[PDB]
């Protein structure tokens, strides 16, 4: 197979402050052109035939199919006075809401997005319930899309209702306690097309209320900020259903604004922009709702708490000095989430060296009553409201597929029992160890790492390991369940190994703040030093090694590609940032400058230019040195991150590397279709993918398959 020719604009040369950088595909903008779709149809003729001969995909693909064919569950969770939870049978498309009166009772369909698309396409993606649990409103994103439309039903009987909101995008919603409407966000229409092709940028989110029973041209929009174009303020209500507390964010930083409206102030109902009080003006710092009594409302904080703590506000005295610390900052654990329930109890969940611990407070005095019994890995659902006087949460970890917990906290001892659990056949944990390393970086700083592996095996660098790591958004990568990647250790003997770099939150915002802005090649030379430590200790070998990523992910292996080639022989890319001039002019892409910086900034250029990936695509200047087979995947709907990053990505690394004679290492792209970043990839999908993914390393590192 040869690349095809791709023509290049060197024509284009822009400016950024005095320097001139050229961007030969810059026309690859273009998702509606003919000459856009002739590289993408004739990229996807290349990469689609390479990854089907490949023998293993097939025997992957069955393997995933059988070992994935397990029932997946949500924790059960109570709406008024019936109990709710998703439920996937095993191969479903998409995850199906079910009903029923009574945790004993027979339960029925509530919910099937499975029958709205023939392919699974078209998914659910945020839902709310009344506060009295008889009206339920819900929103589907159509082909992966960030777009989506909320539609309305009548829990009794499932009703569906005329009620249809449309433009709505990254948007709250909640039901004021009267029933009487919901509050959402929506977009101003924009000349052009809405459906996730598009790149227009965002601005002007604007909140409105909608009022059951109405046309959503009569909404009443309630707040806007026209002198703001970025600010994003989501909405909801205080236990008590009097205050509706608004979030303003600017930014993916762990910080917001809080203003609030006293319901019970209104002259006359909600009939227009209200009387907000403006408590936290300022963007220093997170206050997350957790509850409120009276006026004191208490709210997870990290107000000079890089860990986060737990405070206590009066509206009546607001002064900050007087703001009451509940539960003090930990040392050295993160607060991850806070959840109130049985009115007066206290649920915090810790991250104790990316390891969940569940415990339990007094919201009176704040101080500790029990601790809940996990075993190391990650704490993925939860359900227990104040009204609520039961605690459900679900258990998952690298080898336990989940257990799903409960606790009737109306009983004098607390004792917590298991109430679904489910094994997957095939594979036999007893067979796999996991360990916890803490190797140093480039600076000193011990970074840890998560490694499964088979008992027994003998480190001798002979064996293919498959490294992960994303690093950035305050995001943590916790211990997490994946099929997907046991088969890769059992079924071609590999190592897994995932790293908490910089630029997460395993650590507080201290972690995330050493991996982003100046300091953002602190994350690959982070997520290096963790390649070079399994090598060295001898898990693999440079030329077994494979490193997968994606979105902030995808940019840390290709910039780890671009910068140290000769450390891994395989690059798994998915819908990844590349271009880091331009990133910010498309969808949302001006909320990530929080953590890269901003090419409009002279000082922000310099760490850009240094790493973005697009601009550092270069031959190895060694003989004997080349560039890691690489693989490229995104798809035509992913509107958080525009295709156009790995489209013009890819042109660059064909042309510069990829035309060389020394370079006998592949450098493919798969574009998909009807699929967007990530977020309702409908199962079918889900399995088509990893199948590639891993064949495509089979293929390309030579390995075989073992039964
Ligand atoms: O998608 C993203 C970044 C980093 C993230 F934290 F993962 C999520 N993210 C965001 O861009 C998230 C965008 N986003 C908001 O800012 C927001 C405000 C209120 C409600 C809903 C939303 C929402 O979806 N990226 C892809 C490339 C790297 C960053």
């Amino acid at each position: 197979f040869q690349y095809p020719d791709v023509y290049r604009d060197e024509t284009a040369i822009q400016d950024y402050h005095g320097h001139k950088v050229c961007d030969p595909y810059a026309w690859l903008e273009d998702p509606d052109s003919e000459q856009t779709k002739a590289f993408v149809e004739a990229q996807n003729k290349i990469t689609v035939p390479f990854l089907e001969q490949c023998p293993i995909r097939g025997l992957y693909k069955e393997r995933m199919t059988e070992l994935y064919d397990y029932p997946k569950y949500s924790c059960h969770f109570k709406k008024g006075k019936r109990y709710f939870y998703f439920y996937n049978t095993g191969l479903q498309n998409q995850r199906v809401l079910y009903v029923q009166d009574s945790l004993e009772g027979e339960a029925r369909v509530f919910l099937d997005p499975n029958i709205l698309s023939d392919d699974g396409t078209v998914a659910l993606r945020g839902y709310a319930f009344s506060e009295d649990g008889e009206y339920f409103a819900y929103g589907l994103s159509a082909s992966g899309s960030d777009w989506v439309t909320i539609k309305f039903m009548k829990v009794d009987g499932a009703k569906e209702l005329p009620d249809v909101l449309e433009r709505v995008k990254f948007s709250c919603m909640a039901w004021t306690h009267d029933g009487k409407g919901m509050f959402y966000n929506a977009y101003p229409q924009q000349d052009g097309k809405s459906d996730g092709t598009e790149t227009s940028t965002n601005l002007h989110q604007k909140l409105y209320y909608h009022v059951l029973g109405t046309d959503q041209s009569e909404d009443i929009l309630c707040a806007e900020f026209p002198d703001e174009p970025k600010w994003m303020g989501g909405a909801e209500l205080s236990d008590d259903g009097r205050y509706v507390l608004l979030s303003i964010r600017e930014g993916c930083d762990p910080v917001n604004r809080l203003w609030y409206c006293d319901l019970q102030q209104e002259s006359n109902g909600i009939t227009g922009i209200l009387k907000w009080v403006k408590l936290i003006d300022n963007f220093e710092g997170e206050y997350d709702y957790v509850t409120n009594e009276g006026t004191v409302f208490t709210f997870k904080t990290n107000r000079h708490s890089p860990n986060y703590r737990l405070i206590n506000i009066d509206f009546t005295d607001p002064e900050e000095s007087k703001w009451k610390v509940l539960v003090p900052e930990h040392e050295k654990d993160v607060l991850e989430w806070v959840a109130c329930v049985r009115s007066n109890f206290l649920v915090l969940c810790y991250l104790h060296d990316v390891k969940n611990t569940l415990q339990l407070h007094d919201l009176a005095t704040g101080a500790l009553l029990k601790i809940f019994p996990l075993e190391v890995g990650s704490v993925v659902g939860y359900s227990g409201q104040k009204k609520d006087t039961e605690i459900f949460y679900q258990f998952t970890s690298f080898l336990s597929p989940g257990i799903i917990y409960h606790c009737d906290l109306t009983k004098e001892e607390l004792e917590p029992r298991v109430f679904r659990e489910v094994t997957v056949k095939g594979i036999d944990a007893s067979d796999y160890q996991t360990v916890q390393i803490f190797y140093p970086s480039k600076d000193g700083t011990k970074i840890p790492m998560f490694i499964v592996h088979k008992k027994g095996i003998k480190l001798d660098g002979s064996h293919p390991a498959f490294l992960y790591g994303y690093g950035g958004f305050n995001i943590s990568i916790t211990p997490n369940y994946s099929v997907s990647r046991l088969i890769f250790v059992r079924h071609m003997g590999g190592v897994l190994a995932v790293a908490n770099i910089r630029g997460g939150g395993e650590y507080g915002e201290t972690w995330h703040k050493g991996g982003i802005l100046a300091n953002k090649q602190n994350c690959f030379d982070d997520f290096q030093c963790a390649a070079e430590y399994l090598i060295k200790e001898g898990y693999t070998s440079p030329k077994r090694l494979t490193i997968n990523g994606g979105s902030n992910g995808g940019l840390l292996v290709a910039t780890c590609a671009n910068q140290r080639p000769d450390l891994f022989g395989c690059v798994i890319a998915q819908v990844g940032v590349m271009d880091m001039l331009k990133f910010h002019k498309y969808t949302i892409g001006h909320a990530w400058t929080t953590d890269y910086g901003c090419s409009d900034s002279k000082q922000h250029f310099e760490w850009l230019i240094k790493y973005s990936p697009l601009h550092n695509v270069k031959l190895p200047e060694a003989d004997d040195i080349q560039y890691p087979s690489m693989l490229l995947l995104t798809a035509d709907h992913d509107d958080r991150v525009v295709p156009l990053h790995s489209l013009k990505f890819i042109a660059t690394l064909q042309y510069i590397v990829g035309r060389s004679r020394k370079q006998n290492n592949p450098l493919l792209i798969h574009v998909d279709t009807k699929a967007g970043h990530g977020a309702g990839k409908p199962t079918a999908k889900v399995i088509e993918e990893v199948s590639d993914m891993f064949a495509f390393i089979a293929r390309c590192l030579n390995i075989d398959w073992i039964p």
